[PDB]
C-alpha cells in the first residue's frame, strides 16, 4: 500500500482528502505541531523518515521551498494545491488556459503562483492543481468553513443581501468532485493544471441561479457593479488540459444540483 | 447508509489511530476542539444531535489548546464535564458511548496479581481519581456506556505515524543518550501495542454497558519487563535502572485481569509477547 503525506489534514480540503484516501492508502496527516514547515531540517527528517510516495500539500515562501526540497531527495510525487486566484490580474475573456501569462493583483494570487513556480524549479515532476472556491453540503455532517451555499443560507436566514458583482467570472466546485478526482492527478506528468468546475456566467448570474435551488429569494443576492469597476476579475478556468487525461468536472451550476439533490 | 461514528480528539494518539482504522468500515466524524468544544454543554448537545453517531468514541483528554499545564486544576473539572455533557447528548439520541478509562484506577490497591473490574478501587492520584470519577458519572447517566480501562500504549518505535515519547522510544534513547531509563520492581504495569487496541475496538460496540479491562496483561515487574523489551531492541540491560525508592511503602499494582473481555471474544497478548509480535512485523 502506497503511503501518502497530506499537509494541513485538519483544514477543509485536508480532512476530506485524508478520510477519502484512508480507504486504499496509508495516509500520514501530521499537525502544525508535529510537522512545522518553518524548520528546514525538521521537514527533511520527517519526509525522510515517513517516506511518502506521494505528498499532498494543502496548507497555506519558506514552508513550500523546504517541503519541496525534502520531497526532492526521496524522488517523491508532490501535489500542490494552487488557486484560480493566479488569474485575477488577467484582462482576457473566457476560460483561461494554463499557458497564458498571469499577473496576480493581490497577495493570495502572487503567493500561489510564486510557490508553484519555485516548485517547478526544484522538482519538475510535481503537479500544481489550480483550485477554485469549494464547498460541501450546507447540511453536511463534516465541518466546513463559511462558504458559498452556507452564505446564501444566511442571506435568507439573517435577511442580509449577499453582495457579488457581474464583473467577476468565477467557478465554484463541490469538494467531493475534487476529492474523488484526486487520484488521477498522481499519474499526470509534472506541470500546472486547472482543477475545478467551469463557469460561463458571471458571479451575479451564477449565485442567482444557485439561489433558486436553495430556495432563497433572488433579491438577497446583490449586484454591486462598483466592484472590479476598473478591470473585471476573470478567473474562469479552461480545464481541457485536465480532460485530455480523463479528469472531468461538471460546471458550477450543474455540479451544485448534482450534490444538492443527493 | 453505513453507521456513523464520532471520535473526540481525532488528532491525539489514540484518536488518529482509531479514525484511520474506522474510516475503512465506517463514516468517521472527528471534529476539532473548535467544532466540538467540550466546555459548552449546548454545542455538544446540538452538535451531537446534528451528527447522530450510532457510536461515540470518547478519547477523553484536553486538546491542551486552552491550557498548557498552566492551570492544571481546571483539567479535572472540564474533563469530567465534557464526559458529563457527551453522556447526555448520547443519552438524548440513545447512542453508544465508548469511554477511554485507565488502569491507573488500580494504583491504590494493596492486592497482588492481575486485578478485576469489580474491585474496590481507591486511586491515589488525580488521574486515577478522575477516570474512576468520570467512570461513575458516565454509568450514572448512561448505563449502556462501555468504559475501557486502557493502559500505557505505544506504536512501533520507527512508525510513520507521529507519536510522543512512550516506552520503546524512551528505551532506544537511553542507548542514544547513554542516560539510563529509571523504573522499579515495586510497580506491576502492563503496556499494550496501540494496533492491538484499535483492531479490537469494533468488538466493544456490541458489548453490554459496564467497565472492562482493555489491554495487555503483565506478570512481571516493570524492571524485568523493560529489561526484556530492551534486549529485544538491542539496548543494554544496564540502560534500564532499578529505583527501589519508588512506591516503597505500597507497590503500584495496576496489572489488569482481562477475563471479562475474553469471555466476550476480545483477546490481548501479554506485554512482552505483544511487543515482540509488533516489533517483528515491521
Amino acid at each position: 500500500m502506497k503511503t501518502i503525506l497530506v499537509t494541513g489534514g485538519s483544514g477543509f480540503l485536508g480532512r476530506r482528502l485524508v478520510s477519502h484516501l484512508s480507504k486504499n492508502y496509508t495516509v500520514v496527516a501530521p499537525t502544525h505541531g508535529e510537522l512545522d514547515l518553518t524548520d528546514r531540517e525538521k521537514i527533511i527528517s520527517e519526509v525522510t523518515k515517513i517516506n511518502p510516495q506521494i505528498i499532498i500539500h494543502t496548507a497555506a515562501l519558506n514552508g513550500t521551498k523546504y517541503l519541496a526540497e525534502a520531497a526532492s531527495k526521496i524522488n517523491s510525487k508532490l501535489i500542490f494545491c494552487s488557486s484560480d486566484q493566479i488569474y485575477n490580474g488577467n484582462a482576457e475573456k473566457g476560460p483561461l488556459s494554463e499557458d497564458i501569462d498571469v499577473h496576480p493583483v493581490n497577495v493570495y494570487g502572487k503567493h500561489k503562483l510564486e510557490a508553484e513556480r519555485k516548485l517547478q524549479e526544484i522538482l519538475p515532476t510535481s503537479v500544481s492543481l489550480r483550485l477554485t472556491w469549494m464547498y460541501d453540503h450546507p447540511s453536511s455532517k463534516i465541518p466546513q468553513h463559511k462558504n458559498l451555499p452556507i452564505m446564501l443560507l444566511e442571506a435568507k436566514e439573517k435577511n442580509v443581501p449577499f453582495v457579488t458583482t457581474v464583473n467577476e467570472y468565477r467557478a465554484i466546485t463541490f469538494v467531493g468532485e475534487v476529492v474523488e478526482n484526486i487520484e488521477k492527478t498522481f499519474e499526470l506528468p509534472g506541470g500546472v493544471y486547472n482543477y475545478g468546475a467551469s463557469n460561463t456566467s458571471n458571479s451575479y448570474e451564477t449565485y442567482k441561479e444557485i439561489a433558486k435551488i436553495m430556495d432563497v429569494p433572488e433579491n438577497l443576492v446583490e449586484n454591486d457593479t462598483n466592484r472590479f469597476k476598473a478591470q473585471a476579475r476573470n478567473i474562469s478556468m479552461n480545464i481541457q488540459k485536465i480532460e485530455k487525461h480523463g479528469i472531468h468536472f461538471s460546471n458550477t451550476v450543474d455540479g451544485f444540483s448534482k450534490m444538492y439533490k443527493s
